């Protein structure tokens, strides 16, 4: 309705995270911002909020809760739910927990009670940011002077980071991956995803967080959220499932990643171990074959196809190996059976998922909930894309932390992985600012 000519200066990144202190209408009013390749979106106050638990959902509405058995799928439960929003709004925003997707392998009765799933809600107020413009919608339009002032003071200024140790291992990583080689050795599965969690000695202001970690990191896929007493931000250069109002879907698993933006030579040596490690080319065809299969069945038949096979996607300070894989959602399937197919993404789970996830529950700290599910944003018209969840700082009950994990095979050795899991966590580490 309202728009704004996005100033000279003035990064977009910096104002969209600026903009739920302005916006927000008193407190620590919740809200998500999701950036879709340099494109955000604040869905900033709750007019409605779901919330999908392991044993129960409940719609929330001004402080009244609406309590409920549901049975069934998830993905059915929580279609309806969210069906029932977008009914009310034209975009709905959340997250999805790893454990969503666990029903589908029988293994739900292994959730504590109450283990969120979801949480997914109809906001206040949208504001669209990007290079070019800041747009206001409906009774948004009122924020107007807000966001005027905002930009005629200028935003906070970006102190300099805390840094964090990464290489004290309380939850024994190396151990956990010790015996996952173990049992790959003795044939119960081919690969497991396993992490562990860094604890952050200090409380982080997650929008000046966000803000500088931005600066370094340009994934396809961002967010910056404080979502019923959790805060959390990431940088996702995986999507997991994205569902266009046309019917088109598409996942897209990331066989590997490496440094860019080091010189030539060492730039071009990167790559090359990129697109030639044999080790990432077989997980990834495998990834790829069991996208492929999964997929297939929800798509009509014919439409599963992989475009841009083992392709590098340059994104500044680093380069990804991945696949694009393609379909057509069946007439008889929905965007929520389409997530729950995909679901958890084999990228972060295991081979064959239904092992590696019953591996995770034995070998990982679970719940897992934000970390390896997703952050999504649907639209009334059909649409759903979601963004995988892996490099992200999250702030819960006053403790904060970063999780990060590897990929275990028969080969992995436990003390290469864990610097593995270091080298991930340095995406986040020298940008976290303090308060």
């Amino acid at each position: 309705s309202s728009s704004i000519p996005m100033p000279a200066g003035v990064n977009p990144a910096d104002l969209a995270a600026e903009l739920a202190a302005v916006v927000t209408e008193s407190v620590d009013e919740d809200y998500l911002l999701y950036e879709c390749d340099g494109q955000w979106v604040l869905a900033a106050g709750v007019q409605a909020m779901v919330e999908l638990d392991s044993d129960e959902l409940r719609v929330i509405r001004d402080g009244v809760t609406r309590r409920q058995q549901w049975s069934g799928r998830p993905g059915a439960a929580l279609g309806e739910a969210v069906d029932r929003l977008l009914l009310e709004t034209d975009q709905a925003f959340g997250w999805v927990a790893f454990e969503f997707g666990v029903h589908r392998y029988g293994l739900q009765q292994r959730l504590a009670p109450h283990t969120p799933l979801a949480r997914v809600f109809s906001p206040r107020t949208r504001i669209m940011v990007s290079e070019k413009e800041i747009r206001l919608f409906d009774a948004g339009i009122r924020h107007r002077e807000a966001i005027d002032r905002l930009l005629a003071t200028g935003v906070r200024e970006v102190p300099q980071s805390r840094s964090v140790d990464v290489s004290d291992d309380p939850s024994g990583f190396r151990r956990r991956v010790a015996v996952a080689v173990d049992e790959i050795a003795a044939g119960r599965y081919h690969k497991v995803i396993l992490s562990r969690c860094v604890e952050v000695p200090f409380a982080i202001d997650f929008p000046l967080t966000y803000r500088l970690g931005r600066r370094h990191n340009t994934p396809v896929r961002s967010f910056l959220l404080q979502l019923g007493g959790i805060r959390a931000l990431g940088y996702s250069p995986e999507l997991v499932t994205a569902v266009r109002a046309d019917g088109v879907v598409i996942t897209e698993p990331l066989a590997g990643t490496r440094a860019l933006g080091r010189g030539p030579a060492i730039d071009r040596l990167a790559r090359d171990d990129l697109e030639s490690n044999s080790k990432e080319i077989v997980e990834h065809a495998i990834s790829v074959r069991s996208s492929l299969e999964e997929i297939t069945d929800i798509a009509e038949p014919g439409s599963a196809a992989v475009i841009d096979f083992m392709t590098v996607r340059e994104r500044g300070s680093v380069q990804h190996l991945g696949s694009t894989i393609r379909a057509r959602l069946d007439p008889s399937s929905d965007r929520m059976a389409a997530l729950e197919a995909l679901f958890p993404a084999v990228t972060a789970s295991g081979i064959p998922k239904a092992a590696g996830v019953e591996a995770i529950f034995r070998l990982d700290e679970c719940p897992r909930g934000l970390y390896s599910g997703a952050v999504v944003m649907l639209s009334a018209d059909g649409g759903l894309d979601a963004a995988l969840t892996l490099r992200a700082a999250y702030q819960v009950g006053g403790r904060t932390w970063l999780r990060a994990g590897a990929g275990i095979i028969e080969e992995s050795e436990p003390e290469r992985e864990f610097e593995e899991t270091c080298e991930k966590l340095s995406t986040l580490t020298p940008y976290l600012v303090a308060r």
